């Protein structure tokens, strides 16, 4: 058969997960929900599928991600959200994962990724606005952020405060000032405002 | 409901492919055999699928590729190659398409990325190499090349000399001996066996 280790903080994600990966005959060896032991029972157990959520908590799950491929693991990585996130695809396909998808949609993608990878193809958000439309321009500022400016950018774009982000991100609040600079540089936004309204028409 | 355009000039693959394509519910608008026609085509008759081979002639697969999207065409499309072109599938993605597929290990693929494109993702062959070992450089000096000099490279590597090229390119024979230089040069390959080793070594 094929099995899966399932890292995610969110109770009922886990739950909906293990329900799928048992119905398709995964067997799963371990479940996690926090990512600073992840890297190491990954490269203990060795499963053949890891599913690990963007948000865990200590170590994030795009952290992981390159820790792991740093160390030559090459097991299926699939990266999952409960946000939309459409424009972290990019950054999780620089990473090396094999896949990225939302569970807002459900769970149908979760195993459609595992499926791709088990032929060996990666399965990632498709953008038009990349391509098409008024938004391009927008868009590659998106893509031209730092894989710490995108998680600033999303605790600022949920309303924490930098002590909240500080603290979440293992840094101190200078270092996280300058990520929050270096962002709003790269977006063209200099207000709170510039940025609420940035995100509103990139749909963030 | 959902419909397709067809583009391969291979008579088998075009059998295949339409089969697949109608046993999945899909109703096929027209079958081309060449890309001189085949943006045209496509804005005539707005289907929600284009499936090209990347080898078409006249106007090649990825030209057309190119040149939809920056006139605004907004279906899917998905690329496809009867070699493995491990490496021309990132060209696909960063020039719009939402899927690359290669027809060597059948037609579940291209079913499998169209599923795919219309669940939001897009469906490209995934490279452990990028990431991971020893070929990782290697791996990044084929994202450089343009799309000419892949082209030439591809034929190179079919066993095309400068005069087959220069012919089937359209181009003098010295246009040919210019991209094969930049070729070489971001290769960093100087004599052919330079190359037929990077070949071998990157399974192309």
């Amino acid at each position: 058969a094929m099995n899966a280790i399932i890292i995610d903080d969110h109770p009922l994600a886990i739950a909906a997960i293990r329900n799928l990966l048992i119905k398709n005959d995964i067997e799963i060896l371990a479940e996690l929900t926090e990512g600073g032991s992840a890297v190491q029972r990954v490269e203990t157990l060795k499963p053949d599928i890891v599913i690990i959520d963007v948000d865990i908590p200590g170590v994030n799950g795009i952290q992981v991600l390159e820790t792991l491929r740093k160390r030559q693991y090459s097991g299926i990585i699939i990266i999952v959200s409960a946000k939309n996130d459409h424009f972290y695809g990019k950054h999780c396909a620089d990473a090396g994962a094999n896949g990225f998808v939302s569970k807002k949609e459900g769970m149908n993608n979760i195993i459609a990724a595992i499926e791709a990878a088990k032929n060996g193809y990666c399965y990632f958000p498709f953008s038009l606005n990349r391509f098409v439309g008024s938004l391009t321009s927008d868009q590659q500022k998106l893509d031209s952020l730092s894989k710490q400016e995108i998680s600033v950018m999303r605790y600022i774009l949920d309303g924490k405060d930098n002590n909240d982000i500080a603290e979440k991100m293992f840094i101190s609040n200078k270092t996280v000032s300058t990520y929050k600079s270096r962002l709003m540089e790269k977006l063209e936004c200099k207000s709170l405002m510039d940025l609420y309204t940035f995100a509103q028409r990139n749909k963030i």
